[PDB]
Order: C-alpha cells, then sequence, then structure tokens
C-alpha cells in the first residue's frame, strides 16, 4: 500500500496473508480475504505449487496468539484466467480445516445483492504490500482510501475491461494498492467489490482490480460444490 495508514490492529479480521511456494524461486506473498471459515478469496496470479494462509495478523513479523497458520488443500484458479490479458484474475483457496472465529479472525460473506458498482465513490483497500517502488513489503497491515475512477482512466491498460474490472485510484495522488497487495479486497461501504490485480511497475495510479460482481456466479459455484 502506497500513501496509506497503518490499520488498527485486527480491525479487518477477514484479511489473509498468503505465502506462496514455487518450485524454482523463493516464497512470494499476496493478500486475500476469508469469505467462509474454510475459503479465502484472492487473485489467480497468486497461485503456486502450495500456499499457506496466516489469519489474525497485524505485524506479520511478530507471532501472536491471534495468528492462525492454515494449510491450503486445494487452489481453485478461475478456469479462464489469462496470463496475457490478465482477465479473470480470481482464485479461491480451500483451507484444510475451518478457521477458528475470534475477535481477530472472522469471515466477510458477500451480501445477497451483486449490483454493478459504477465510478465515483471512495473505497478502501488493505495489504502488507510494498509501500513504494523501491520499498519492501510492510511488516504491518496498511490501508488506503481510493477513488473509483471512470473506465477511461484505465484505458492505457490495453487489456482493461470495464465489465470485468474496476479502475481504482485518482492519478493526481500517489495513493495506491501495489505489489504484494495482490489478492486483497477493495471494500466499498464495508462490502468487498474488488480484488487487487495489477497496475504500473512505477506505481502511478490508477490500478486494476477484479470486479467481484462479475464473478459472483463462479464464486457461488465453487463454494456450493466444495
Ligand atoms: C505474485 O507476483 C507475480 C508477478 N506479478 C505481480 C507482482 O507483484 O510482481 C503482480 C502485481 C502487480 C504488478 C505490477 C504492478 C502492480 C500495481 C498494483 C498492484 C499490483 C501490481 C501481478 C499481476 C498479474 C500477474 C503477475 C503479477
Ligand atoms: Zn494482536
Amino acid at each position: 500500500i502506497i500513501g496509506g495508514t497503518e490499520s488498527k490492529p485486527h480491525s479487518r479480521p477477514y484479511m489473509a496473508y498468503l505465502e506462496i511456494v514455487t518450485s524454482n524461486g523463493p516464497s512470494k506473498f499476496c493478500g486475500g480475504f476469508l469469505i467462509r471459515r474454510n475459503f479465502v478469496l484472492t487473485a489467480a496470479h497468486c497461485a503456486g505449487r502450495s500456499i499457506t494462509v496466516t489469519l489474525g495478523a497485524h505485524n506479520i513479523t511478530e507471532e501472536e496468539d491471534t495468528w492462525q497458520k492454515l494449510e491450503v488443500i486445494k487452489q481453485f484458479r478461475h478456469p479462464k484466467y489469462n496470463t496475457s490479458t490478465l482477465h479473470h484474475d480470481i482464485m479461491l483457496l480451500k483451507l484444510k480445516e475451518k478457521a477458528s472465529l475470534t475477535l481477530a479472525v472472522g469471515t466477510l460473506p458477500f451480501p445477497s445483492q451483486k449490483n454493478f458498482v459504477p465510478p465515483g465513490r471512495m473505497c478502501r483497500v488493505a495489504g502488507w504490500g510494498r509501500t513504494g517502488v523501491l520499498k519492501p513489503g510492510s511488516d504491518t497491515l496498511q490501508e488506503v482510501k481510493l477513488r473509483l475512477m471512470d473506465p477511461q482512466a484505465c484505458s492505457h491498460f490495453r487489456d482493461f475491461d470495464h465489465n470485468l474490472q474496476l479502475c481504482v485510484g485518482n492519478p493526481r495522488k500517489t495513493k495506491s494498492a501495489f505489489k504484494g497487495d495482490s489478492g486483497g479486497p477493495l471494500l466499498c461501504a464495508g462490502v468487498a467489490q474488488g480484488i487487487v490485480s495489477y497496475g504500473r511497475s512505477d506505481a502511478k495510479p490508477p490500478a486494476v482490480f477484479t470486479r467481484i460482481s462479475h464473478y459472483r456466479p463462479w464464486i457461488n459455484q465453487i463454494l456450493q460444490a466444495n
């Protein structure tokens, strides 16, 4: 998160810190969010050979009783996820066991309504991602309030599509999700509407988020079947 504030500890109890293993490089990290006691939603580009989820974290360097380190038993990457266009950048993670509900750990279920969110409003995104182009990932959960932009603001992302994705962050500000915030939720009035997907290497906003409303059928399909 660039240009944000430190989250009040445990104030976003659905946040998941993902450590992603690949066969041919060191660990990579993403965010995500707990939508059922045994399911975390995140970005498809966060897939790997195996994933661990840490729930209940604030400072991810300091173990505490709120932590739940949970094994992922299966990754459900969107079947149409495209590494060229980056369309359909969404994935569900099934946890081996259901998480414990605590003050620090809880689900964020979707409301019944899946209305298309138009441009104009402010939403908030949280993550442990980098705090600048040349800055490592934050030890502490950070968050930032960003403007939903009209889709034309994201035209320079030539594979952006307004139906599929939200355009997030006023270009006049530095405030932005960034690398390592991948897979984290964008909440608009307390409701998850986006998932951090991608942006510019130089961190100039806006960035592109998966538009959750579009994937609500797929999400439901996976959850009901598993
Ligand atoms: C998990 O990393 C694999 C490589 N990778 C990364 C990454 O962090 O390098 C991202 C995320 C990303 C990259 C560039 C700029 C961004 C600005 C805002 C938010 C996210 C951004 C990403 C997206 C799709 C596919 C592969 C990707
Ligand atoms: Zn704590």
